[PDB]
């Protein structure tokens, strides 16, 4: 007598890497990075209409 | 312990470009100026038909 089980194949997924910039809603801000936010207490941006 | 007070970019310049003749209104004129006009009382127009 001769019996086996079997394994055949091992398949996975990959997760995309997105960069924000690869999409074009990037066109509606300007992301710019701060190193420090988190210090900041006043966050007052000066309009001249 | 780090306090911060900061004023961020002063990101709005708005502009105004103004020009009569860049608007075609002007076909619609006769524009000539008088260097000095105001001590005149009534000038007049000619016209023979």
């Amino acid at each position: 007598d001769v019996e086996f089980d079997a394994l055949l194949g091992s398949y996975c997924n990959t997760l995309s890497l997105v960069r924000f910039l690869e999409l074009g809603l990037s066109v509606a801000c300007v992301c710019t990075k701060f190193p420090e936010l988190a210090y900041m207490n006043e966050g007052r941006v000066q309009f001249e209409v």
